[PDB]
């Protein structure tokens, strides 16, 4: 929940610098899920460069949209159940929504969508996390 606040904030936060983008608007093996997720992100972008396009078309995110329509479409990364390739598309989808928030002129959402995330995360994701290794697998498999 602070861990988990703290990724997502360091995800975004990195591919927002990477892009360009401002940040401002914000380790134990932590450090090292920090570098793996981040090494795990660019891999992925690197093999799907369609940003998420219908879901975020499908979101449209506004300084008015709540936590459950971002729920609802996040949810469809997850229609066969979590892996670990799903979360890391979790995590590229949050970084899409916070450049698309800026490129708005609504640099605002950023630390919004972080806490959505990092809610997210907790909620629906570290279920499958914990069973399956907890993130010292997932950095035993990006790392």
């Amino acid at each position: 929940s602070q861990s988990n606040r703290e990724l997502v904030v360091d995800f975004l936060s990195y591919k927002l610098s990477q892009k360009g983008y401002s940040w401002s608007q914000f380790v134990i093996p932590m450090a090292a899920v920090k570098q793996a997720l981040r090494l795990a992100g660019d891999e992925f972008e690197l093999r799907y460069r369609r940003a998420f396009s219908d879901l975020t078309s499908q979101l449209h995110i506004t300084p008015g949209t709540a936590y459950q329509s971002f729920e609802q479409v996040v949810n469809e990364l997850f229609r066969d159940g979590v892996n670990w390739g799903r979360i890391v598309a979790f995590f590229s989808f949050g970084g899409a929504l916070c450049v698309e928030s800026v490129d708005k002129e609504m640099q605002v959402l950023v630390s919004r969508i972080a806490a959505w995330m990092a809610t997210y995360l907790n909620d629906h994701l570290e279920p499958w996390i914990q069973e399956n290794g907890g993130w010292d697998t997932f950095v035993e498999l990006y790392g």
